[PDB]
RNA sequence: CUGAUAACUUCACGGCGGGCUUGAUGUCCGCGUCUACCUGGUGAACUGCCGAGUAGGUAG
């Protein structure tokens, strides 16, 4: 996977605006990146939720083959996914996760 | 087979000094709670003697 500079402005300019979804990156430093770069040297803002977690309820009720995984902690993930999103990780990291799993367990 | 594998940010730090919130103030008038009403001991711990003795001891 690789990055769209035309992306990366589409999703750059509209933020301005909503200053409630800024989520200012810096990157390696503005001499050799490109001068895409160069043209919004410091913000690079990129997409975030705008609020914090809540409290919901989990059930309000009280196939087969169901494997049942409680409380996986996971510290230090990847929260940068995407290029121009930032908050909870891919889901290929989750199907990743799951075949590596099955694949130990075959 | 996870934008793959790896990845010690850290050291020091005196927000202080001063300060009159007060003046005045009629809440009141009126007002019928009433009618009715079975808690029961089945028969069920007796008859005597001594003690000057509502206290006190006896025999069965």
């Amino acid at each position: 996977p690789v990055a769209s500079l035309s992306m990366q402005s589409h999703f750059h300019q509209r933020l301005q605006d909503e200053n409630r979804h800024s989520a200012i990156t810096r990157f390696s430093r503005t001499t050799n990146m490109g001068v895409t770069a160069m043209t919004c040297g410091g913000a690079f803002r990129m997409l975030k939720s705008g609020a914090k977690f809540s409290s919901p309820p989990h059930h309000r009720l009280n196939n087969g083959s169901f494997l049942v995984l409680p409380n996986i902690r996971v510290c230090g993930a990847t929260a940068l996914s995407s290029p121009v999103t930032v908050g909870i990780p891919s889901l290929t990291a989750f199907f990743g996760f799951v075949h590596a799993f099955e694949r130990n367990i075959n």
